[PDB]
């Protein structure tokens, strides 16, 4: 039936992991953008 | 009730989130590709 | 017509699929972190 | 109104986007798992 709800609460939880993955991407730009080397 | 335009209004800033994803290993896959060595 | 369980199914997919990019940018904040030199 | 077909039509986009980043990341755990040192 409803499973629209159902939708936006697991579509919360996509959310909620690209709150990671950002995070770790933008950690990852950071280690990426030269740790011991590079500019 | 109808949150079905919710979804869309969410999921719109899920694709705004990987937007920087996507740009961010873009990044990534350049300096992983090798910023001060390999090939 | 009835698409709303059709979006539950692919975002479900979608959800198994950063299941892999996030497990993949722990890998990467792992090495990323510093594999052979950094900190 | 029937708005449920159009999230379908931007989670797959979002899918798409995805196929982009699981690939790079792919690159990146390819990359970041040793390119010039490491094992």
């Amino acid at each position: 039936g409803s499973t629209n709800d159902n939708i936006t609460a697991r579509l919360d939880r996509i959310d909620e992991k690209l709150s990671e993955i950002l995070g770790m991407l933008h950690t990852l730009v950071v280690a990426s953008a030269g740790p011991t080397s590079a500019r």
